[PDB]
């Protein structure tokens, strides 16, 4: 039922394929679901999307959106994260009509720690 991403908090280590977990319900038969880094000035960045409606080759393609055999579960991975990446995420999706608009789920936290000694 309700647009949810977790967890609400993901702690990697630098170079980690850190992944989150996108859930969603919809009355359209399909739709693209799409992916955002919230930022302190309260804007949101696109990262990604299924099908890719990234529109633009200069997307980062180290953002990653995997469909999962669950049939409404999907796999949202910031392949090799740096310290950087740390901070808000969060996941929507839209109908495949130009008449849709973005259905937003709930926010969660990146945080990226220091690569240790070994």
């Amino acid at each position: 039922m309700p647009p949810t991403f977790s967890p609400a908090l993901l702690v990697v280590t630098e170079g980690d394929n850190a992944t989150f977990t996108c859930s969603f319900s919809n009355t359209s038969e399909s739709f693209v679901l799409n992916w955002y880094r919230m930022s302190p000035s309260n804007q949101t960045d696109k990262l990604a999307a299924f099908p890719e409606d990234r529109s633009q080759p200069g997307q980062d393609s180290r953002f990653r959106v995997t469909q999962l055999p669950n049939g409404r579960d999907f796999h949202m991975s910031v392949v090799r994260a740096r310290r950087n990446d740390s901070g808000t995420y969060l996941c929507g999706a839209i109908s495949l009509a130009p008449k849709a608009q973005i259905k937003e789920s709930l926010r969660a936290e990146l945080r990226v720690t220091e690569r240790r000694a070994e």
